[PDB]
Order: structure tokens, then C-alpha cells, then sequence
């Protein structure tokens, strides 16, 4: 309920988006986008990440 899971590790590394990785956490905040929505790492930083590459956990 707001929380995804990123089933592929992703090479690009913008200073601007959320890095990812196989079986990451992330959970949703904000989905301005259609593609690509304000989640929050299991780090605490929160950036866009794809709703693609992850998954919906809960």
C-alpha cells in the first residue's frame, strides 16, 4: 500500500534521479509523472524512480 520493489539492478546514474538495483526497495510518495514517480529508497533518499523496472509490493 505505497511501497514497490525494483526487480533489475540499472546502470545509468544521474545526479538528479534515485539510483536502483535487483531487488530494491522503494516506496512511493508522489507520482506526478506516468513513468516515473517520487519513492523513497530504502535509505531514506527520496528521487523518481521507474514504475517499470519496479514492482508493486504493498
Amino acid at each position: 500500500c505505497g511501497y514497490v520493489r525494483a526487480l533489475f539492478d540499472f546502470n545509468g546514474n544521474d545526479e538528479e534521479d534515485l539510483p536502483f538495483k535487483k531487488g530494491d526497495i522503494l516506496r512511493i510518495r508522489d507520482k506526478p509523472e506516468e513513468q516515473w514517480w517520487n519513492a523513497e529508497d530504502s535509505e531514506g533518499k527520496r528521487g523518481m524512480i521507474p514504475v517499470p523496472y519496479v514492482e508493486k509490493y504493498g
